[PDB]
């Protein structure tokens, strides 16, 4: 089989929480790309034909941890229907650079992790899908809030909103948002309820009051 690249000892959070080895390879059958996540020789997760099965994929910042990055991917199905929740992995930036150097993908004098991101994004286009990098000409933002008693991170991306990363991880299409309603408004926080075109309602609470303008602008985009 044609292996394109690998990363050893990646910290996967969803749809399982385990350190796993990532292998990106092309199927011998039709050349379509595959990702598999290994523990020893055991394929814990595999997603085939990424060119058809990845619904969205993005690099996302880890709040308060600039040395790390998330790679987030949603998929139509996986090997043996083992899981449905989105793939969320944490990459250590410097480790990724070190691994890419040892695979001969980057020169030893390269110091910018964004060169790793560039490589990975180009491997996706070469194989028929797209991994975005919205935080590196539209302004994306993220913030901490609750979806009840549990804190999470709300990401506002050009085409999607994500609330992560405890189960169930929420992904909404921006174009599906019908309205926003503000409630429990105080000097410190407000609550926001997003209603989609299908009439469904998504309630977020305890958002810092300073986030109002960005959120209101976002929903008014277009």
């Amino acid at each position: 089989t044609n292996t394109i690249f690998k990363l050893e000892g990646v910290s996967v959070l969803s749809p399982l929480r385990k350190k796993l080895d990532l292998v990106f390879y092309l199927s011998n059958v039709d050349g379509s790309p595959v990702i598999t996540l290994l523990k020893g020789n055991d394929r814990e997760l595999s997603i085939y034909q990424l060119n058809k099965n990845i619904k969205m994929a993005s690099f996302l910042p880890v709040p308060e941890k600039p040395n790390l990055i998330y790679l987030f991917m949603t998929y139509t199905s996986c090997e043996d229907n083992k899981f449905s929740e989105p793939v969320v992995m944490t990459l250590n930036k410097e480790n990724t650079l070190n691994q890419f150097k040892k695979l001969g993908l980057l020169d030893s004098n390269v110091t910018d992790f964004e060169k790793c991101v560039e490589y990975i994004r180009k491997q996706a286009i070469l194989t028929g899908f797209k991994i975005s990098n919205p935080f590196v000409k539209i302004n994306s933002f993220h913030l901490q809030c609750h979806r009840g008693t549990k804190e999470g991170t709300l990401y506002f991306l050009p085409d999607h909103i994500i609330f992560g990363f405890k189960k169930p991880i929420l992904l909404l299409d921006a174009s599906d948002i019908e309205s926003i309603t503000y409630s429990s408004i105080t000097r410190l926080t407000f609550n926001a309820s997003l209603v989609t075109k299908d009439g469904e309602k998504y309630e977020f609470s305890m958002i810092d009051q300073t986030e109002y303008a960005k959120i209101d602008d976002y929903v008014k985009r277009k």
